[PDB]
C-alpha cells in the first residue's frame, strides 16, 4: 500500500546525516560558485530521485559582502588617534577547518560604508522600549554617539533602525554570555556554547517583505528596471558591524556615565554595563571608531524547484520550502533543514517510482539568498504570484530542523492545528523517558498550552524566513516545525553558535543529535504535513479554529485600548464590529464545518476544498498595511518591533502602541477606529467565503 | 427543449416597452423616496419572476443635491453689481409634465458652494490639446479666470480637473448646437434634438475608480469609518455648473481679446468664438458671477441583487448589471437598459419555472448611484471582493440598450470578441433593408473593423459606467452593447438629449424606437451573452484574441516612443522584452488553445475553464497603475485624459505623453523604462498562468 505509513516509514535518519555531512564541507554563502555548485547538484539529485522536472530559476538581486583587501574592524582610538585596540579582523576557525578558505569574516550585511568616530552610549538589546527608557527616563541623548547593543530578543534589523531613529552615528552588535553561553556547558570545540571570539552574522535589512531591495513588487528578472541606490527599500543608513564578548568585553569595561537603570540591563561580563555616553574620567578622551568597507552589489542567485505532478488535482500546489545558503558551513541554518528536505524529496520520489502520485501537485523549493532578506523565496514568489494566489493550497518551511533536543516547536496559521494534533499523535516521540509515547505526548507534556489543558503550544507566524511572502504577502497558509530547546527568554535570540564559523556538522553530530533521530521526527512532521495536504480528500483545514483564535485576538486588542477609557469615551472607539464579525465568522464557520461533514459528488467537493484553500487568502487587504504595503494580511504581520514575533491585528495593533505619546489625539484615535474598520469588514468577508456560494 | 433559443424567443419587445413605461413616469434620482420604491419593487418582480433569492445591499454614500430654497444661477453683472442677466433656474419641462414635481434643476453634482465674479476665458471642450493650445500657443492665461467650455469629446469630470490645473476659479459647462443639435431635425417635443433651454447634468468627479469619495477601498456600511471631506477622493475645487445654449449665446456674444485660433474652435452659434480674457471694449467691466449653493450629503442607497443558482457550477457567477437611479426621468438612461434586463430577467426565470437552471450562477444587479460615480457597483463590489475574485467570470453591462438606431457597438475585453461574432450571426438584423440578414451582416456593412475586412469594430472598454470596478479594478472579463448613431466624432458626446429633462418614455417611443425592435435586439444580444457565458460547458473565452490585441497595441506604444529616436538612443530605451512576452503569449495560446479543443474529464475542463476564467484577472497588479491605485488592469484603462475612452498599455503611455515637456529628460525616460518593464512582465505572466500547471 501507498499510503501516509509508506512514505514516513522509508524516511531513514542515516540519509539525513549523510546529506548533512555532504552539504556542511565548504561554506555556501549566497552569491557565490560554492553555493551555485551546489544548486546545480541538488537538481541532478532531485531529478535522480524521481521528481518530474527540476529547474533552475535565478535573480540578479542586491547582495552585499566584506571587501577582501580592505578588512572591517572597530577600534579605541586615544587623543592623537593612535588606534590602542582594534577587533578581530576574523573568527578562530575551528579544529581541521583552519585552512578552509572562502569563510566570510563577521559582518552586518548592507551596512554602509563610513569610519564614524564618538562616544559608546549602551542601549540593553536596542528595543522599542530599552530606547524609551533611555530617552524618556534617564534623559540620555543618542543622536550624534556610537551605539553599542548586545543581540538577543529582536531581528537585528529592528535594533539598527531603532538606533537610526534614535540619531546614532554607528551601531556595535556583540554577543553577552548572559544570552549566548548557557551554564555548565564548554565552549565549542568541547561543548555548545559561545566561545569569546566567536561572532554572529546578519543582515539588518528592513524590509517588511520586499524582497530584492531594488525591485519591490516585480520579480529582478534579466530586463528589470532597479532602483537607483538611494530609493532602495529598506537599507541602513548608518555603519553596523558585529563582533564577540572578549572584544566587547575591551570596549565595555571603560564606560562611564550613568549606571545601568536595572538588572534587566546588565548581562555577564565583568562589567559594570553603564550606559555612558562615554568612557570614565581617565579615558574620558578616548573615542571608538568603526570601520566599514563592505559593498552592495547586483549578483545572480539560483533556486531549484522541483515538481510532482498531481494525479487527480495537478493545479493545486503544496509547497515544500527551505534555503540552501549559508553564512558559513551552515551546519544548523539551513543544512540541517535542506537535508531533511533532500530526504523527504528522495522518500516521495521512491513512491513515485513504484507508480504513485500524490492527488494534488507537491513543489519543492531549495532558496537562495535567504539570509540577505528572504531574497530567492520573495523573487520567485513575485515572478509566480498569479499561479501562487490562484492555486496555492499550503507552504511548508524547512529552515533548520534542530535548534535544541527539549522538545517540538511549531508555529503555523490555526487552519493547520487540527492537522498537526492528529498528525503528532500517530508519530513516535523520540524522546527520553517517552519511549512508546506518542510525539504529541511528549510534546503536550513539555509545551503545555497557555490556554488549554491537554494541548501542546502552536504559535503565530512572525517572519524572519522563507514562509513570509507566501503567508503575509500572498494569504497562503503556512506552517513550520522543527526540534527546539527549553529557554523560554532565548525564544527568538537564536542557539549559541547561531550565523558563527562554528556551526558545523561536528557541532550537530557531536552535541546535538548524534543518533540523527530528532532530524527523523522533524523529517516525519514536515513531511507528514506535506502528504496529508497533497493527499487528503478534504483539504485538511479546520476553519472553526480560526474562529477560536480570532476571538482571543479580539479580547486581546480590546483590553489593549480599555488601558485608555476617557479617550475611547472622547473619540467614541468601539469595538461592536469586530466582536460582531468574531460572532458571524464562529457561526458560519460551524454551519460549514457541517456541510462539510455532510456533503460522491467531486464539484461540491472542490468547491468546498476551494472555499477551504481561499479562506487564508481571504485575510488579505489589497491596499496593505499602513506604509508596509507587502504585509497584507489583516489578523497577522511581523511585529513591527521585532521582524521574528508575530502580532495579531496589526493594523489596530500599531494604531494603539504608545498612543499616550501623540500629539493629536484625536487624528491618532481617528486612526484606531479606522483600523477597528478594516478588521471588522475582513473578518466578515472572510466568514463570507463560507456562506453557501449562491 | 431548453436551449439558448429556447431563451432567447422568450424575449418581447412589447414587455420591453411595457416596462420602459413603467420605469419612466416620475424621477428616479439617486437617494430619493421615489428611487427607494422602485428599488423596491424590482425586488418583488424579480422574484415573482422565479428567481432564487432577490436582496437590497444598502451603503450610505455621499451624494450632491442643490438646495431648493436657495436656487444655482450664473450672472452677467455690470460695474455696480447689478446683475443684469441671469441664467435660468430650470430646464422649461416638457408637455404633459409640467406638473411633475421632485425634477432636480440642472447642476454640476460634487460642485463645491462659491460666488466666483471674474472675466471668461473661453477654452473649447476644455482638453488637455485645448489648454495646450491657449497656454503654449496663445500665451493666455486662465489663472483667475471663469472657463467656459462646452460639453462633448470627453468625460465632464476631466474638464473640471484640466480648468482647475490651469488655475481657473470657476468652469461654466454648456451645449452648443454643434455637438447636441443634429441638422435637420427638430427640437424636442417635435424631434430628437436639444431645445436652446435643455441642459445636461452630470457628475464632476475625478475619482479613478475610488467608488465613494469617503470610503475608498472599503464598503460604506454601516460602521465604515469616513473620511473627512478634506481628504476626500475625487472632489473638484473650483464652482462648476451646466447651462443650454440660449444662455451660452448670452454670455459668449460680448467675448472679446483674442479670436479662436481655428475653426475646430467654433461650434455653431451666431457668436465669434473669441477666447477673451472678458469682454469687447464696450462691456470690458461687466463680469461674470458665479452662484453656487449645492450640499453634498451622505444619503442611502440601494441596490437589487437576485440570484439565479448554477445547477453544476453554483460558484461561477456571471453577472448582468445596469442602473437604475436616473437624473429625471431616465428615458433612454438608465431606463431603456433596465427594462432590457427586467424582461432577460421574466425569459430566465419563465425557462427556470419549467425546470432549467443555468450551468453557472447568474447575478443580476439593479445599481445605484450610477450618476454620482459608479458608486453602487463600486461599494458593492468592494464588499464582495473576495467572491468575485475566487468566483467571477464576466460582468456584462446594461445602461441604455438605444442611443441611436443605426447600428450596434460593443465595446469588450478581447476574450469575448468570438463569442459576439458567433452570437450576432445567429441573430436577426432589426435594420431596414436587411430583413433576413443576420445581425452580424448588418453590423458589419455599417460598421467595418479598422483592422480586418469582413469584420465588424469592437472596442476597448473605457469607463464611465459600472462595469468599471470589475473590469479595471478587479480583473473580471466584461463586456457591454447598445444600438448606436452614425456619427463618428460625437461617439463620446452623449445623444442630443442626454441627461436632461427631455429624457423621456415619449422621446423613444416616438423618434427613437416605435417598435421597441432595437430593444429586443439588444436583450437578445446582452441575454445571449449571459446564457453562453452561464450555461457553456467550456468558458466562451478565445485567448488567442488576447494575443493578436496585445501585438496590436506593442505597435503602437513603440511608434508612439520612436518619435523621439535621440531619446531612445541615449537613455536604451528598449521596447524588446514587450514584443518577447508578447510572442510568448501568442505561442503559449496557441498550444493553450490546441488542447483546450483536444482533451469525459471534469478536473480537467474546470482545470481549464479556471484557466480560462484567471486569465483577464492575471493582467491586473495588486500595486496599480502610477497615483491611481483602483485602476490595476495593466492592459487598459480609462484614459488619463478622458474618462470614457479606453488607453491600451496606459502606464507605458501615460508615461511618454508629452516627455518633451518634462524637465528632467533623465527621469521621465527612466519611468518609461520602468512602464515597460511593467507591462512585459505583466504579459508573461499572464501567459505563463494558460502553460501546463505541472
Ligand atoms: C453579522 O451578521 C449579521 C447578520 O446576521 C449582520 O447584521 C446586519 O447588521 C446591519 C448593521 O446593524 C443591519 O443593518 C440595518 O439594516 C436595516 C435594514 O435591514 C436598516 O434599516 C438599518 O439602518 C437603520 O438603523 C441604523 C442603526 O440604528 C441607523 O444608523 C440607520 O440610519 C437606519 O435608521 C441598518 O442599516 C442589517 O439589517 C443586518 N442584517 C441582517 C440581520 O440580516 C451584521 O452586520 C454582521 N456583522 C458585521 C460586522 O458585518
Ligand atoms: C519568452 O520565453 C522565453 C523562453 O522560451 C524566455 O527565454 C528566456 O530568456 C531569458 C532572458 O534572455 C534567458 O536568460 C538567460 O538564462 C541563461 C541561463 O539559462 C543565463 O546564462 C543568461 O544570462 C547570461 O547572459 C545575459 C545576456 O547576455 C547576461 O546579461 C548575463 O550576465 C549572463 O551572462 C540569461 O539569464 C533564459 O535562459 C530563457 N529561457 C529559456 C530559453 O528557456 C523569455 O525570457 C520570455 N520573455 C519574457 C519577456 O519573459
Ligand atoms: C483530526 O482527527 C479527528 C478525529 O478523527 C477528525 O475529526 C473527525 O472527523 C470525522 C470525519 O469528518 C468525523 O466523522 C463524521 O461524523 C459525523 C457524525 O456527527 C458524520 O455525519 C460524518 O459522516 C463523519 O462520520 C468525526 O466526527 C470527527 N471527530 C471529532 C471532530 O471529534 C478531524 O477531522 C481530523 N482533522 C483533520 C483531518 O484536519
Ligand atoms: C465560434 O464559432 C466557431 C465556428 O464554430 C468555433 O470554432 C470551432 O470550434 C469547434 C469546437 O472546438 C472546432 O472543432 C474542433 O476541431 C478540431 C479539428 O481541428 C477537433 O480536434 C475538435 O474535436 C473539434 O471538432 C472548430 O475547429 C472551430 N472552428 C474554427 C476555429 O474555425 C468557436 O469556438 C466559437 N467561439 C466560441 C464558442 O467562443
Ligand atoms: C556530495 O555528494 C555528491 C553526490 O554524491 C557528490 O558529487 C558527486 O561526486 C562524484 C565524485 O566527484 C562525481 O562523480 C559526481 O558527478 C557528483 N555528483 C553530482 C554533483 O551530482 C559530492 O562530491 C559530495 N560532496 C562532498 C563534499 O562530499
Ligand atoms: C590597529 O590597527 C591599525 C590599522 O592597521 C594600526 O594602526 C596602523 O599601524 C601602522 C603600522 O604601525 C601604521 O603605519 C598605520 O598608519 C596605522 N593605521 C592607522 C589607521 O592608524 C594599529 O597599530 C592597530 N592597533 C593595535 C593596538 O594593534
Ligand atoms: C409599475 O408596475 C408596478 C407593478 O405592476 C405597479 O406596482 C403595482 O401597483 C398596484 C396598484 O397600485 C399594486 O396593487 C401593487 O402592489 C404594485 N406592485 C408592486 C409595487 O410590486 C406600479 O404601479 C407601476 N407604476 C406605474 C407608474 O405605472
Ligand atoms: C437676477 O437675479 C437676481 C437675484 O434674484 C436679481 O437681483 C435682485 O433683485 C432683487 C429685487 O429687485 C433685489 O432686492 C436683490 O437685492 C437683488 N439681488 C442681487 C444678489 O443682486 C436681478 O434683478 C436679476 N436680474 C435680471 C436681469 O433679471
Ligand atoms: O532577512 C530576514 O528576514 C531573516 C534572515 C535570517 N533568518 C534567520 O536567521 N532565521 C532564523 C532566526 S533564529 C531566531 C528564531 C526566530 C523565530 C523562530 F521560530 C525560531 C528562531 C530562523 O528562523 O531559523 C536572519 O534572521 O538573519
Ligand atoms: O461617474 C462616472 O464615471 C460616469 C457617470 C455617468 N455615466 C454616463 O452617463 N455614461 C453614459 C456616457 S454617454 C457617452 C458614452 C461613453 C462611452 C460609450 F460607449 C457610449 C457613450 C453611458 O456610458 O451610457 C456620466 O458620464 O455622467
Ligand atoms: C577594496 O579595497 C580598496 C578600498 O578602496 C580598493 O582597492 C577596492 O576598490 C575595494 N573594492 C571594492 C570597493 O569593491
Ligand atoms: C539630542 O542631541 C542633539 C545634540 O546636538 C540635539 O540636536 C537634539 O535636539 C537632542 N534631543 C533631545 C531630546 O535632547
Ligand atoms: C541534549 O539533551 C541533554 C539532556 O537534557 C542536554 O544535557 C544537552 O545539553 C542537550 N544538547 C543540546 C545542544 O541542547
Ligand atoms: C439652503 O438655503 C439656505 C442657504 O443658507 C439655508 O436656509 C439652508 O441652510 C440651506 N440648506 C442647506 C445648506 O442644506
Ligand atoms: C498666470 O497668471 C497669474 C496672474 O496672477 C500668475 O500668477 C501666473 O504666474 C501666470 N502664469 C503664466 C505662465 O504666465
Ligand atoms: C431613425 O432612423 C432614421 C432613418 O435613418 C433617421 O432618419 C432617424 O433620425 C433615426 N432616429 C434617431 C433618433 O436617430
Ligand atoms: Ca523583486
Ligand atoms: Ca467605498
Ligand atoms: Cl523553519
Ligand atoms: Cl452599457
Ligand atoms: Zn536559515
Ligand atoms: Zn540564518
Ligand atoms: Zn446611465
Ligand atoms: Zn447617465
Amino acid at each position: 500500500k501507498h499510503n501516509m505509513k509508506a512514505f514516513l516509514d522509508e524516511l531513514k535518519a542515516e540519509n539525513i546525516k549523510k546529506f548533512l555531512y555532504n552539504f556542511t564541507q565548504i561554506p555556501h554563502l549566497a552569491g557565490t560558485e560554492q553555493n551555485f555548485q551546489l544548486a546545480k547538484q541538488i537538481q541532478s539529485q532531485w531529478k535522480e530521485f524521481g521528481l518530474d522536472s527540476v529547474e533552475l530559476a535565478h535573480y540578479d538581486v542586491l547582495l552585499s559582502y566584506p571587501n577582501k583587501t580592505h578588512p572591517n574592524y572597530i577600534s579605541i582610538i586615544n587623543e592623537d588617534g593612535n588606534e590602542i585596540f582594534n577587533t578581530s579582523l576574523f573568527e578562530p576557525p575551528p579544529p581541521g577547518y583552519e585552512n578552509v578558505s572562502d569563510i566570510v569574516p563577521p559582518f552586518s550585511a548592507f551596512s554602509p560604508q563610513g569610519m564614524p568616530e564618538g562616544d559608546l552610549v549602551y542601549v540593553n538589546y536596542a528595543r522599542t522600549e530599552d530606547f524609551f527608557k533611555l530617552e524618556r527616563d534617564m534623559k540620555i541623548n543618542c543622536s550624534g554617539k556610537i551605539v553599542i547593543a548586545r543581540y538577543g530578543k529582536v531581528f537585528r534589523g529592528n535594533k539598527v533602525k531603532n538606533a537610526q531613529l534614535a540619531g546614532a552615528k554607528g551601531v556595535i552588535l556583540y554577543s553577552d554570555p548572559a544570552d549566548y553561553f548557557a551554564p555548565g556547558v564548554k565552549s565549542y570545540p568541547d561543548g555548545w556554547n559561545l566561545p569569546g571570539g566567536g561572532v554572529q552574522r546578519g543582515n539588518i535589512l528592513n524590509l517588511n517583505g520586499a524582497g530584492d531591495p531594488l525591485t519591490p513588487g516585480y520579480p529582478a528578472n534579466e530586463y528589470a528596471y532597479r532602483r537607483g541606490i538611494a530609493e532602495a527599500v529598506g537599507l541602513p543608513s548608518i555603519p553596523v558591524h558585529p563582533i564577540g564578548y572578549y572584544d566587547a568585553q575591551k570596549l565595555l569595561e571603560k564606560m562611564g556615565g550613568s549606571a545601568p537603570p536595572d538588572s534587566s540591563w546588565r548581562g555577564s561580563l565583568k562589567v559594570p554595563y553603564n550606559v555612558g555616553p562615554g568612557f570614565t574620567g581617565n579615558f574620558s578622551t578616548q573615542k571608538v571608531k568603526m570601520h566599514i568597507h563592505s559593498t552592495n552589489e547586483v549578483t545572480r542567485i539560483y533556486n531549484v524547484i522541483g515538481t510532482l505532478r498531481g494525479a487527480v488535482e495537478p493545479d493545486r500546489y503544496v509547497i515544500l520550502g527551505g534555503h540552501r545558503d549559508s553564512w558559513v558551513f551552515g551546519g544548523i541554518d539551513p543544512q540541517s533543514g535542506a537535508a531533511v528536505v533532500h530526504e523527504i524529496v528522495r522518500s516521495f520520489g521512491t513512491l513515485k517510482k513504484e507508480g504513485w502520485r500524490p492527488r494534488r501537485t507537491i513543489l519543492f523549493a531549495s532558496w537562495d539568498a535567504e539570509e540577505f532578506g528572504l531574497l530567492g523565496s520573495t523573487e520567485w514568489a513575485e515572478e509566480n504570484s498569479r499561479l501562487l494566489q490562484e492555486r496555492g493550497v499550503a507552504y511548508i518551511n524547512a529552515d533548520s530542523s534542530i535548534e535544541g533536543n527539549y522538545t517540538l516547536r511549531v508555529d503555523c496559521t490555526p487552519l493547520m492545528y487540527s492537522l498537526v494534533h492528529n498528525l503528532t499523535k500517530e508519530l513516535k516521540s523520540p524522546d527520553e523517558g517517552f519511549e512508546g509515547k506518542s510525539l504529541y505526548e511528549s510534546w503536550t507534556k513539555k509545551s503545555p498550552s497557555p490556554e488549554f489543558s491537554g494541548m501542546p503550544r502552536i504559535s503565530k507566524l512572525g517572519s524572519g524566513n522563507d514562509f513570509e511572502v507566501f503567508f503575509q504577502r500572498l494569504g497562503i497558509a503556512s506552517g513550520r516545525a522543527r526540534y527546539t530547546k527549553n529557554w523560554e527568554t532565548n525564544k527568538f535570540s537564536g542557539y549559541p553558535l547561531y550565523h558563527s564559523v562554528y556551526e558545523t556538522y561536528e557541532l550537530v553530530e557531536k552535541f546535538y543529535d548524534p543518533m540523527f533521530k530528532y532530524h527523523l521526527t522533524v523529517a516525519q512532521v514536515r513531511g507528514g504535513m506535506v502528504f496529508e495536504l497533497a493527499n487528503s480528500i478534504v483539504l485538511p483545514f479546520d476553519c472553526r479554529d480560526y474562529a477560536v483564535v480570532l476571538r482571543k485576538y479580539a479580547d486581546k486588542i480590546y483590553s489593549i485600548s480599555m488601558k485608555h477609557p476617557q479617550e475611547m469615551k472622547t473619540y467614541s472607539v468601539s469595538f461592536d464590529s469586530l466582536f460582531s464579525a468574531v460572532k458571524n465568522f464562529t457561526e458560519i464557520a460551524s454551519k460549514f464545518s457541517e456541510r462539510l461533514q455532510d456533503f460522491s459528488n467531486p464539484i461540491v467537493l472542490r468547491m468546498m476544498n476551494d472555499q477551504l484553500m481561499f479562506l487564508e487568502r481571504a485575510f488579505i487587504d489589497p491596499l496593505g498595511l499602513p506604509d508596509r504595503p507587502f504585509y497584507r494580511h489583516v489578523i497577522y504581520a511581523p511585529s513591527s518591533h521585532n521582524k521574528y514575533a508575530g502580532e495579531s491585528f496589526p493594523g489596530i495593533y500599531d494604531a494603539l502602541f504608545d498612543i499616550e505619546s501623540k500629539v493629536d489625539p484625536s487624528k491618532a484615535w481617528g486612526e484606531v477606529k479606522r483600523q477597528i474598520y478594516v478588521a471588522a469588514f475582513t473578518v466578515q468577508a472572510a466568514a463570507e467565503t463560507l456562506s453557501e456560494v449562491a
